[PDB]
């Protein structure tokens, strides 16, 4: 049924000028991904002219969906005045005020062009502040390509060092790994390295290890350990921020020293932010002589990304937050019902507007749970829906009851087709 | 004469929500920088309503100046179709084709959201390709905040390891430094580390050590060493690309294995690129199983940055390149004349549309050459001109001979005022 000839033709061009026709590993699919030309509200139109409802929204970036009229106005108007400057602008101050207001701990903020840069600068800030070499991170949690955090970032629960080919021992030996939601197991590792730990880097709701939230007991253990050891508690909320109106740590009853943010804080334009207590952020302060930590970047605080940010936070009202949370609860409930009726032991995790289908037992005709989930991703595409190829999805503010109802129909139909093709 | 009350008021707000009221170290000035609201062509209007000619252009990013109508049209149209997607787009393929066409060596390209990310991924690519730990870089050359390259990046010619506070020995010990344009001195260091060298990372025209080009003999020595040792030759042209129509290495008669690009390739929107021979870029290829080097990023190849790129390269014609080169030659000549007539021993370096005033002897009343150059930066601001506070500047395509003549008048006047205030 599904026609992808224009996607195939774009891929045939792409392989001549990009490695395997790819510029972003996460969006690749074999033998080629679906190419898209436009988005409007909750819907994306592919290069073959097929409109689908987007339930992943650029990996949870597009909290306001595609080309939101108020976002388009703010961004296009900013572009008309100048895309970037070698001088600060009013909108960087306005946006820093808007973001600082979202959480007590966001006292001082700095902007980057990506969550990847923001995580790197948060780690560098903790190292500059403490003058200690080691960082602790969660086993399996992903924090972007920065080499110190590109360690055990593949969804594995194992604590054994596993890094990208070529990442030197000099980097890998200074990143230690803790088990998510295991207070005793985490404190064993942290206490071993306490004298040398610059920071404990967590994601309070890491999707790669199942999109389960950090427990109160685990967050309390890490908070107490950081207070006692002087290690900086860094909450990487580039993905998980959106679960709470004041971010993920606040929802789960905890306080970070530094929070890393991105994605929804500008809802489509390149952004990252490091937001923390004044004392941790003081390493960046250049106003009292040379800063401990120089931090530049050609697009830092560029007025287009700042204008995108102001519009995104303005549209992200308590009412909008509550409504996408309701739709997320409805979507997760409907998926659990459909999986149960299909006779699968698969789970659905998530908070607020985030969800993940977690494939457990491989059904007949699939070599793995992951292969069955990829098949479900492709069947959902055929049935007019975009989700993640490992089960990640999210609600956007343009969605209503009708989009979630259509999703429920497509999900049940797609499960049926996946299972039937496995038994064929 | 100069009124900055609205800049002072923005700074008073900024210090409450940013460390020292700063989000980008390079744009800070004491006691506060001038804040700007808009740019049009070659001119920038500050928050106090003062229009000045911009001779630095967001640190040499804005080759087409501010809000170029053809750039604004292309970017606004892309924004209207969707700012970013979890799927590739036609414009990423079109832009990869356009950028690949600029140089024989740009066989495969990958896009990032910054030059900082692009340098990091080029280093990671060389480490993945060679499975060797060490990188060599130029003593004093700047390549962004990535910790492996944030070593000896401060304009010093000394080879002694000097890193940011907190950068661990594990990182710093794997970055070795070579003396710019010293073939024998460079080969001594490179031969010592040959078995363990993943890459030699150069900038062919590094501005921080004076904006002098790499010599044929030095480039030949490095090229021969990389061929013999298997180390990857990486040319970081994020700043220096614009000196040549095919980039900096090609202008100077040399070939890189991998080239890092940014700034002018999109001329205002967040971008970086890694471009190189297929074999070096193959570490990123995800089409024949798991890639050696995963490389994602929420804004990689986003259609707004791709559309900015297509428009920038379309406007960057051989004719535009030639004319801004003429204006650069005129500007450098006029500054040398003015410095000579003022009785200063200061030099003016640069190729094509780039220049740098290199302050040598401190005149009466200044503690350093750098302090005298900062005073000249402030006097030029008073006299209607933006340059860099350490002498960097560049031509934009909206400039004509009249803007360079106005600059020459302001430059001579500013030198006079700097010298008079020193003797006061
Ligand atoms: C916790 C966290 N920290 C940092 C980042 C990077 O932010 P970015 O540079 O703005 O994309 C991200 C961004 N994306 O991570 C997940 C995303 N990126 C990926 O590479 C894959 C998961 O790992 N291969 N799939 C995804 O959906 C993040 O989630
Ligand atoms: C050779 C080279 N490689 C990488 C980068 C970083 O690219 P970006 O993240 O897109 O800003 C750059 C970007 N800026 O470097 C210069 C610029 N950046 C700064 O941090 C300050 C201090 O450094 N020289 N002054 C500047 O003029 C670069 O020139």
């Amino acid at each position: 049924a599904m026609i992808t000839e224009k996607s195939a033709a774009l891929y045939a061009r792409a392989v001549e000028v990009m490695p395997g026709g790819n510029s972003r590993t996460a969006v690749y699919s074999s033998p080629y991904p679906v190419y898209v030309r436009s988005g409007s509200g909750a819907r994306v139109t592919d290069v073959d002219g097929v409109e689908r409802i987007d339930f992943l929204n650029n990996s949870t970036t597009l909290i306001h969906g595609h080309a939101h009229p108020e976002m388009v106005e703010a961004i296009a108007a900013a572009v008309g005045h100048g895309t970037s400057f070698g001088m600060p602008t009013p909108v960087e101050v306005e946006y820093a005020e808007a973001l600082s207001a979202r959480n007590e701990t966001f006292e001082h903020v700095r902007f980057t062009s990506s969550g990847t840069e923001a995580v790197m600068m948060a780690v560098q800030a903790a190292r500059a502040y403490t003058e200690r070499p080691k960082i602790a991170k969660i086993a399996g949690a992903y924090h972007g390509a920065y080499d110190a955090v590109a360690v055990n970032n593949d969804g594995s629960g194992n604590l054994i060092s596993h890094a990208v080919t070529g990442n030197p021992e000099g980097v890998v030996a200074n990143t230690v790994v803790i088990p998510f939601n295991d207070p005793e197991g985490s404190l064993e590792v942290l206490r071993r390295h306490a004298d040398d730990l610059a920071c404990v880097l967590i994601d309070p709701v890491p999707w790669r290890i199942g999109l389960l939230p950090a427990s109160k007991e685990w967050l309390d253990a890490l908070r107490e350990f950081c207070d006692a050891s002087g290690a900086v508690l860094i909450s990487d909320e580039v993905g998980s921020y959106r679960v709470g109106y004041h971010g993920a740590m606040q929802l789960l009853g905890a306080e970070a020293d530094i929070t890393v943010m991105g994605k929804v804080i500008a809802a489509g334009m390149p952004i990252g932010a490091v937001a923390g207590r004044r004392r941790f952020m003081s390493v960046f302060d250049p106003s009292k002589g040379k800063p401990a930590l120089p931090h530049s970047g050609s697009y830092n605080a560029n007025p287009v990304s700042m204008s995108s940010g102001i519009a995104s936070l303005r549209l992200l009202t308590p009412q909008a937050h509550e409504r996408i949370g309701q739709l997320g609860e409805q979507a997760r409930g409907s998926m659990r019902t459909a999986l149960g009726e299909a006779g699968l032991d698969w789970e659905v995790n998530g908070l607020g507007s985030l969800f993940r289908v977690v494939a457990n037992s491989a059904p007949a005709g699939y070599d793995s749970a992951a292969a069955a989930m990829k098949a479900l991703y492709w069947k959902l595409l055929e049935n007019g829906i975009h989700i993640g190829d490992s089960g990640l999805g999210c609600i956007s503010t343009p969605m209503g009851e009708e989009e979630i109802a259509e999703y429920a129909v497509a999900f049940a139909k797609s499960l049926g087709q996946v299972l039937a093709e496995g038994r064929a």
